[PDB]
């Protein structure tokens, strides 16, 4: 009866805490604790890295718990019952990291911390939960926990700098009065994005923000000097209107999976979230959403092929492209007669990423009993970026800022023939794809997903069903993750905030 | 009761083009 | 439903 | 470049 | 009390 996956973690993490304090890299000045779950009677052993300062007389201590989940014992399951006309029956759930760090699981991380650093008073601030995902050997992962070691202390750093109080970055001092201009960049790609410890993230449309500053005869050809800001990974996913069969029967859905800052950039502020979120907006300049679709010449993976959207069209077959005679000149036109003109925003928020803090935030924004509260705070932060009197675009008041879908997406990976890949590849398109003809089988896959009549465990076990039928037995989920609607105008209204507060990109 | 398509996502979709210096 | 966390903010 | 020296984070990154 | 642990 014992736990072995967290004193070789701690020994590691002291080992690297070490080198990086000789190689001038960090300062001793934070500590790292284990939170054994034996002797404290919680789910899962954690780490813990809190840094204490003082303010005012007052000590403040800052952590960011890193859970550290195990597979070599089993969590009790959640049983759930359902009746079927004269029959009951119970569903048995899974737990996932999520639901282990609740409120309790925080109260007794505080006291113990605040037991151990000598402080019983202390006031104690959240940073940010991040799960290290199993199945990953800390032997040879090296780089990825050093990385991540410096990311918590940097969000340490940042929190307490927060909570003290300074200056709030705005776009008034991004002029530079050195006669440079801003340039947006927008990118396809078709490799996933990996976090910072190596989790696949899919990511179809990268949009990049930059710095050029070409004045005259600008010397050091070739080399830049970290002139890039932010970046936004999107993806397009196709949904249907039930309407019986002029408007096109698919209107296209955006959604938002990751936004980050550059690496160069130590620092993470409230008031850079909503300036590089602004640069989703930027992805319409020139119907770029549906670049992706396009297809590609030379070879077809057959997954994201835009022939089978002719699969329920007036033809019952399909529209076969990588043809002699199929070009650009009549996918503008199949466009234009089975997709809506204007897309969709969405954002797919999770409790447990890098961004926690503002998923969170957004998350209580959208509905629940702290509702005014993140709207407000939400408004004071962009007042804060850029000047203020966002009132004349936006009336917080009598408008909703988002929107909950009641959807909830599994977070995993599988491995691919070649390399391995993230489980959101698999989307409406794609599982029409892999149904041919089979009409029903599509709806009963769209009804598990965002049918309100189903309890959502078993929509979770339908879904958990059809990953395993399509992609492979190598499925290996890691958390879970919930889809959110932005405002329609809120979007416009940020964005013609931005522009008006004397801010100017220019791009193709 | 069987599903149908979503009746909510139509309400929300942006009017205007995004708007750059170029 | 609507389970909340712990937040810095407030 | 600039922001870096404008808030000066403790922890060398990159 | 003591939920997820046996």
């Amino acid at each position: 009866g014992g736990d072995a996956r967290a004193s070789e973690a701690l020994t590691v993490f002291t080992r690297l805490k070490e080198q990086a304090v000789a190689q001038q890299d960090l300062a001793d000045d934070f500590s790292i604790l284990r939170f054994d779950r034996d002797q404290h009677q919680v789910g899962w052993s954690s780490l813990v890295i809190a840094k204490q300062i003082s303010l005012n007389g007052q000590p403040v201590i800052a952590v960011r718990p890193l859970i550290l989940p195990n597979n070599s014992i089993e969590l009790p399951k959640r049983k759930t019952n359902i009746v079927n006309g004269m029959q009951t029956d119970v569903i048995e759930s899974d737990i996932d990291v999520g639901t282990v760090f609740s409120a309790q699981y925080f109260n007794r991380l505080s006291t113990y911390v605040q037991n151990t650093l000598g402080k019983p008073g202390a006031k104690v601030v959240l940073a940010g939960p991040f799960p290290i995902p199993a199945d990953l050997v800390l032997k040879d992962s090296e780089l990825q926990l050093r990385n991540l070691l410096i990311k918590s202390v940097n969000a340490c750093d940042d929190i307490l700098a927060l909570h003290s109080g300074e200056r709030p970055f705005t776009i008034a001092g991004l002029k530079g009065q050195q006669g440079e201009t801003l340039a947006a960049k927008v990118d396809i790609r078709t490799q996933p994005l990996h976090d910072t410890v190596g989790n696949p993230i899919r990511a179809d449309i990268v949009v990049t923000t930059q710095r050029v500053r070409r004045n005259g005869q600008q010397e050091n050809e070739f080399y830049e000097t970290d002139v890039k800001l932010n970046q936004v990974a999107m993806f397009t996913n196709l949904e249907r209107t039930p309407q019986a069969q002029t408007p096109a029967p698919w209107v296209a859905s955006v959604v938002i999976t990751d936004v980050r800052n550059a690496d160069g950039i130590q620092a993470n502020t409230p008031e850079m979230y909503w300036f590089a979120l602004s640069n989703a907006f930027r992805s319409t300049h020139g119907h770029a959403w549906a670049r992706p679709f396009l297809p590609m010449t030379g070879v077809a993976k057959d997954m994201k092929d835009i022939g089978a959207l002719g699969w329920m069209s007036a033809l019952r077959n399909r529209i076969d492209t990588k043809a002699a005679n199929f070009d650009d000149a009549q996918f503008g036109q199949l466009m234009l007669s089975q997709v809506q003109p204007n897309p969709v925003f969405q954002i797919d928020l999770n409790r447990m990423g890098e961004t926690a803090q503002m998923d969170s935030l957004q998350l209580d924004a959208a509905g629940g009993p702290n509702a005014q509260k993140a709207a407000a705070t939400i408004i004071r932060q962009i007042n804060n970026l850029g000047g203020g009197g966002f009132e004349r675009f936006f009336d917080h008041t009598t408008q909703p800022i988002l929107e909950r879908t009641g959807q909830v997406i599994d977070l995993g990976n599988w491995f691919d023939g070649d390399e391995k890949r993230d489980r959101r590849d698999l989307d409406n398109l794609a599982a029409l794809n892999a149904a041919e003809g089979n009409e029903n089988e599509f709806w009963g896959f769209y009804g598990a997903q965002l049918n309100p009549n189903l309890h959502p465990d078993l929509r979770n076990r339908q879904s958990r069903n059809y990953d395993r039928q399509y992609l492979g037995s190598t499925v290996t989920y890691t958390g879970k993750a919930e889809r959110c609607t932005y405002n329609a105008k809120f979007i416009e209204a940020l964005d013609r905030y931005l522009a008006e507060a004397g801010l100017q990109i220019t791009m193709d």
